[PDB]
């Protein structure tokens, strides 16, 4: 039955990862990390989570499963930071949560939901994104199409672009939309552009599916959300896969969430109950542990407070190492402007290198990003800026 | 795109449960539970995960994302139990494994697999099994295909039934095996049925897949492999999705495993590829905390060891129940045999009631068991058997 099966491609994260463990070299760099370091270079658990952790060994008296849907209090205070404390969809009973494990659990949910049980064949995603989208589409059997987004030139969002690629989106099609901090590019449209994005979206029949995986990390919890809630207010229906691995540090605990929004409360609990269907037949209910952190911490006001200023003090590293980033390139002698990174948003950037010139990093200085030429700003710290920067101005 | 979906047939756990809570009635028993309780009627949390998990809090310095695989430690520890120390599929490097969320998470792992990389079209279930087999088969879109198992009359394995409906699968199809403690009758073959059935196998050219998720439950950890490993022994190929929820009373934590296994290492470790793609597409990678509890116990000879004895003191209580039911029934004046219960293997029995008589036992007397009138032995205790027992007497 074996014999004949072909490899999958290779893995690229892994990588990557094997290269640059392999490498002897000091002082090496690795910018290819999908996850948030500190200025120490650790991807530490939050001090939130620990406290948190603590207080479940303590407190917890079974393991019994959950519901399909997971931890009710979760899915609460899920739906709150998604649409607002008092948003007329939560008071109107609008919207349903699944707790999933991880984003990629959210996603894959709605993408069986979305082809078992409607007339889906179709989901738009940016050019570029992260390049697991499209895999998990395919999964679920629906075809995925690429739409214009980012402006190589001007490294910006290419709005124009955008709307004519979209054209060709057809009524019913689904158009996925990053909440904020686009992955891999950091550009986001402005509050405006989200608007005429909704506009539009209403008026072309498309069905909106927000991802959601770095709430906080832009500008704040609910400036983050501003573009999901103008989306909300002009639709009947949408969907939002949201993740808590990187604002929580999270990452292994697998804790997302699927939040499906119809026109009212029948059609959303009608709809609900297919996918929970959905996820009966994949992994039957969610991991306890991870979400259970995460409610433990959003429903407390003292270790929610713990976890606000752990995420802004995310945030705020992540915006000193875009300053430090574009500083320090202009005083190695870079001669380019870099600006673009500072309006950038969260742990990515494309840095404007061809794929060339990033193999030359790797291999002449031992710096290591993807082949896009993106960056994770947070494997960037103070101490490795400068040598970081005369290899960059080297393969300009 | 929401407005025409169709709910899904109602949720029967839900249930059940929701209608065994509204119950006023002293002294109502629920039998349709899926979970072991002890002798007071609780699931609590297995003192060895208690210590594990608190050695974790003390210890865990990431959350970082394991691999798509899941932690290796975890695997290897997973393929001993299965195939035994010193096995020669693990000599030969002939079986991989990735950590899964939860025996059904394997499962479905598995049937992605088959139905993206091989000719695979159709599994072959049990009369009766566990409900959700079909439905994750299905979802993966594989066909479902019935053999005959049971005996109603004998409450026995109908073998000669089970071998003639076998004829009927064609060479590459999937076989579903229950390793030990069949759900929901507790009947499995014995060793030399087990034999029988992995000359068949090989000879009809079956794809074998075993779900074990009671592995201790039946009569050891080592006796209940017995018939994996007679398959084992034969085959080059099958898959196992296992589950740690029962004997490990980790049930929302998520802890399962698929293990494939093929002719050698290059073989699998080039499917085992497409293994992680289909993982990667789904849930992008396993949830840590409970796959690190079961690897720290298995790993760590102290913990194993209080592990070893709570799993021993489950299925221990689990056949003291057994015994207490069928001479209660006696003692009560059934005055008919029950002395298949003895023999039976797990937490699930079929007791050989009607489902009118297991409705009247539901609304009369407010005992609840499924509708097929299994029931779950753990359910039953010291203190409510008598009760029980002439509230049977009563519908039969
Ligand atoms: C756009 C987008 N969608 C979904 C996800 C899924 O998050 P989790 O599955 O990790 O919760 C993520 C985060 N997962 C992720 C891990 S490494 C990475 C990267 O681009 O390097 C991304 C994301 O960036
Ligand atoms: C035959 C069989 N296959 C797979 C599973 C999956 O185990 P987890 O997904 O809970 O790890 C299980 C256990 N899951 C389960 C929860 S309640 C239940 C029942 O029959 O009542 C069964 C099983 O009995």
């Amino acid at each position: 039955m074996f014999e004949n099966i072909t490899a999958a491609p290779a893995d690229p994260i892994l990588g990557l990862a094997d290269l640059f463990r392999a490498d002897e070299r000091p002082g090496k760099i690795n910018l290819g990390i999908g996850v948030y370091k500190d200025e120490t270079g650790k991807t530490p658990v939050l001090t939130s989570v620990k406290k948190a952790e603590q207080y479940l060994l303590e407190n917890e008296t079974t393991k019994n499963y959950l519901g399909i849907d997971g931890i009710p209090e979760f899915g609460r205070c899920t739906q709150e930071l998604l649409f607002g404390k008092g948003s007329a969809l939560i008071n109107d009973k609008r919207a349903r949560t699944a707790q999933t494990p991880g984003g990629t659990g959210a996603l894959r949910v709605a993408a069986d939901f979305l082809a078992k049980n409607t007339s889906v064949k179709r989901v738009w995603v940016s050019n570029p994104s992260w390049p697991n989208h499209k895999s998990v589409f395919n999964s679920a059997g629906l075809e995925v199409r690429e739409y214009a987004y980012y402006d190589a030139e001007n490294h910006t969002l290419d709005f124009d672009a955008l709307i004519n690629s979209l054209n060709e989106a057809q009524a019913g099609d689904v158009v996925l939309f990053h909440g904020c901090c686009h992955n891999p590019t950091g550009i986001d449209p402005t509050l405006e552009q989200w608007q005429t994005l909704a506009q539009l979206s209403v008026e072309k029949g498309w069905l909106p599916l927000f991802d959601f995986a770095y709430q906080g990390f832009a500008r704040g919890l609910e400036e983050d959300a501003e573009g999901l809630r103008a989306f909300a207010a002009m639709h009947k229906e949408l969907i939002v896969a949201s993740s808590y691995s990187k604002n929580f540090g999270l990452y292994n605990e697998r804790v997302g969430a699927c939040t499906l929004v119809a026109a009212d409360s029948e059609t959303v609990d009608r709809a609900f109950s297919q996918m929970k269907a959905a996820i009966r037949a994949n992994y039957s209910n969610p991991p306890a542990h991870g979400a259970s952190v995460v409610a433990t911490i959003l429903s407390n006001d003292a270790l929610r407070a713990i976890w606000e200023q752990e995420l802004t003090d995310m945030r705020q590293r992540i915006q000193r190492m875009r300053q430090l980033f574009v500083n320090t390139l202009q005083e190695k002698g870079a001669n380019r402007d870099f600006s673009f990174i500072i309006k950038q948003n969260g742990m990515f950037s494309f840095s404007g290198l061809t794929k060339e010139q990033v193999l030359r990093l790797r291999e002449e200085f031992g710096v290591y990003a993807v082949a896009s030429g993106r960056v994770n700003v947070a494997g960037m710290t103070p101490d490795n800026m400068a040598p970081l920067c005369e290899a960059i101005v080297a393969v300009l």
